[PDB]
């Protein structure tokens, strides 16, 4: 019993984190096989961040300008190249702790674990969701860029995020491991801002199923709704539309609890229109949208 | 920026988890140096749980009755003994991955990370607080006992909790690593239940300081209160009394934000008496009490 925001065990990732320094900028990197991946912003100067041409900045660097430290061991850089907004530093030692891994780009509404690191040293692990507006609500301080996000399946680490920056509202933006940004953000100084966001409906329904599995039933009712009538309500409250694929994905949890998906949608409509009237669900007084159907099944089996 | 429930990186702990089997009962154990620690309930049968005499049950066992598996490698048990409610299995191999460690008993109101495991395999990591009533609000399924809780300082793992059971309200009980239970709970079948709980006031104030550090200020006011008048309000709302030691511990966060502790207590009094009026703090619509002053300082530096 119980339901917590649970991250994947981080050991496999911890054995990949290193420190990368170029001039006076120090950040984190990810060491897999004989390559270290890190944000290309490591090569910038403070006065470069105004429309830096990164191809020019990199051509002016050599291998010896990159100091890579893994624990207390310096790794010799023997090649460098850029891929989109990430730097690839070839080193002369393959990481003996490389896990099986994949680089996978995630979708908005999917969750992942973040290993926050400073100076190549892991500090904390937590779960995050990619928001519909392609930001994440992380916890990151100066020095955390290059920290990565990941999911683990069997023994395979699927890396999905590399941290780059903080936007003015305090939310975070970064790229995939191929160096392509999530969202309409860039690694330079502009007035860029998070766009409007929405609530991830299918995840809210998944979490209501978690609550039922864990004994919270007060919000249930005998009603059902149609998908169309539900989505009229969703649109009014800035919730994403619910698709038949979403309904299908909720199939297992509906079968486990015996509560039809459209039946649970009637409960969600009531909660949106009426609020909670002083009650809580799974220890929250708000509707939670950062757990996917998979997250619920994994934790509530 | 940002504020998340953050756990410690779990790799050091992961390298200590093993599977312990006795007869048909399988659970997790913690392998440090040449000893494996696990709940003594592993030696019980289903019909033993009615007032089992564990000294009799253990005398009837031999080393070969314990199967310890670390990954895919069986460890030979060469001695067994009981310490309070934990079993100590001496094995013929020292764990090469033993971290520096300590066994430390925590107090109610302190937090720790839990590495939930099944069949000696880590599944997830999350943060928990020891409640005033000595339970924890975990997330644990059948097979998770022997999973441990811990804090990490520098390179030293301080183990503080070993999971044993779930109480009827869905909250969890266990022991320290010396096998002594937290709270008035026992490892046998009874009608035992969690006692009345309270809210951890000093942690709520720590979290209000985190919110201010992160830009949430709407709950601030120009008022102050005395400690006595505040504690009259705390008692009414089932909050723990605030001591001068608590005030002292909040000293750094008060200095960082410029908000006196008693000043913040006036805000908390207003929130308790008036509620939130539709607003949120750090993404919550309830007052959060599972972050200690130390947790805030570590994450909000
Ligand atoms: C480090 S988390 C990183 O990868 C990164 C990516 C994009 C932008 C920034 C960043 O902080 N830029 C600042 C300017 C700067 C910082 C450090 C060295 C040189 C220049 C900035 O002004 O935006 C916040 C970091
Ligand atoms: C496993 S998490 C463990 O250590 C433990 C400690 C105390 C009590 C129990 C427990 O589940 N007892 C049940 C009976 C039982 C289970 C398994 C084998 C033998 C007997 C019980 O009835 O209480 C929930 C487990």
């Amino acid at each position: 019993s119980g339901f917590r925001k649970m991250a994947f065990p981080s050991g496999k990732v911890e054995g990949c984190m290193v420190q990368v320094t170029c001039g006076t900028t120090t950040l984190n990197g990810l060491w897999l096989d004989d390559v270290v991946y890190c944000p290309r912003h490591v090569i910038c100067t403070s006065e470069d961040m105004l429309n830096p041409n990164y191809e020019d900045l990199l051509i002016r660097k050599s291998n010896h300008n990159f100091l890579v430290q893994a624990g207390n061991v310096q790794l010799r850089v023997i090649g460098h190249s850029m891929q989109n907004c990430v730097l690839k530093l070839k080193v002369d030692t393959a990481n003996p702790k490389t896990p099986k891994y994949k680089f996978v780009r995630i979708q908005p509404g999917q969750t992942f674990s973040v290993l926050a690191c400073y100076n190549g040293s892991p500090s904390g692990v937590y779960q995050c969701a990619m928001r519909p507006n392609f930001t994440i609500k992380g916890s990151f301080l100066n020095g955390s860029c290059g920290s990565v996000g990941f999911n683990i399946d069997y023994d395979c680490v699927s890396f999905c995020y590399m941290h780059h920056m903080e936007l003015p509202t305090g939310v975070h933006a970064g790229t995939d491991l191929e160096g392509n940004f999530y969202g309409p953000f860039v690694d330079r100084q502009t007035a860029q801002a998070a766009g409007t966001d929405t609530t991830i409906t299918v995840n809210v329904l998944a979490w209501l199923y978690a609550a039922v599995i864990n004994g919270d039933r007060w919000f249930l009712n005998r009603f059902t709704t149609t998908l169309n009538d539900f989505n009229l309500v969703a649109m009014k409250y800035n919730y994403e539309p619910l698709t038949q694929d979403h309904v299908d994905i909720l199939g297992p949890l509906s079968a486990q609890t015996g509560i039809a998906v459209l039946d649970m949608c009637a409960s969600l409509k009531e909660l949106l229109q009426n609020g909670m009237n002083g009650r809580t669900i799974l220890g929250s007084a708000l509707l939670e949208d950062e757990f996917t159907p998979f997250d619920v099944v994994r934790q509530c089996s």
